[PDB]
């Protein structure tokens, strides 16, 4: 800008070097994408084996009753959004999975149950940093909508986009829960069940 | 525990699968360590070239006056801890570098200056999650200790370990600054200088 010609040259050289930094950084970012994908695929079979052993019925994880409810209960962050009335519903939980959008999408698989007909409840987090969320609409059976009667874990399946403090607080807490399920509950489920974490 | 023998078997299988998860996870963590090291070494020469072009004198970055002060100023987080009196000292800044402990260590290289004799001021962050910090003691020249006369950027070079809210707040803000310098200022210095971020 208003530098001496000599300094202008120095500045151009720095931009040149900075351009070099960005090139290497893009390549690192790429190798990071590869790395996370590779292991995501290596974890997949391990998750399916657990599901298989757990599910093999009109009850969640029949080969190990209340598996997910207890794993979720044993995690501080998630335990805070689970109420006593939510427990009779969560015992029907067969599996929780995380998938990339063909952001990420969390899926909650439920066995046939007297609360809602959905065999699966999903939550999609759209991100670049959160953009917006999409939740499946729960098809509650007559008089079973616990959201009516109050606070409930199932408020998690509520779609959001972007008073302000109110919205920020809600979106923040929701994303925190989702992140915990995605990075903690799913990767270390049984250890939470056993409560050894 | 108090499961049927059948469920006990299911639980053992899950621990087996979980053990498999941890094995793969350890291998991913290892490949992540490699990845970050590799690029750390690829960035090194790029940082040294910038220093070389900037420094080539009794003034910081003589080939481009006030380079680091301006880069630091143009970053919101860091700009908040820089006072007007700190500027006459920061203009002597020749280079800022980040190194792994042979956690990480931030080094601030200063040209000969009338404020302190130290040719380098470092800050060491010990971590597993912060354990404790080590800062070089500044050898201020007579009547030059700006920390006496108040708030100053140089309070950054203060050692900490672990009333409680007071300590938490201080440690938190300090680590936030360090992180910004490490991940933002150093990797994208010139772009901050130009203020295009």
């Amino acid at each position: 800008t208003d530098l001496t010609e000599e300094q202008k040259e120095t500045l151009k050289k720095l931009k040149l070097y900075q351009k070099e930094y960005y090139d290497y950084e893009s390549k690192f970012e790429y190798e990071l994408f590869l790395l996370r994908q590779k292991y995501h695929d290596l974890y997949g079979p391990i998750y399916d084996k657990r599901r298989e052993a757990l599910v093999g019925a009109k009850i969640g994880t029949p080969n190990l009753p209340e598996f997910w409810l207890r794993a979720l209960r044993n995690n501080n962050t998630v335990s805070h959004v689970i109420e006593d009335h939510d427990e009779e519903i969560l015992v029907y939980l067969n599996d929780i999975r995380c998938d990339y959008i063909k952001g990420f999408i969390l899926s909650f698989y439920f066995a046939t149950n007297p609360f809602f007909s959905n065999s699966v409840l999903t939550k999609t987090y759209h991100m670049k940093v959160l953009l917006h969320t999409e939740a499946t609409v729960i098809d509650w059976y007559d008089n079973k909508n616990i959201l009516k009667k109050r606070d409930s874990f199932f408020h998690f399946f509520t779609s959001h986009k972007v008073e302000v403090a109110q919205l920020e607080m809600i979106i923040e807490g929701d994303y925190e829960v989702a992140l915990t399920i995605k990075e903690r509950i799913i990767p270390y489920a049984v250890d939470y069940y056993l409560g050894i974490i």
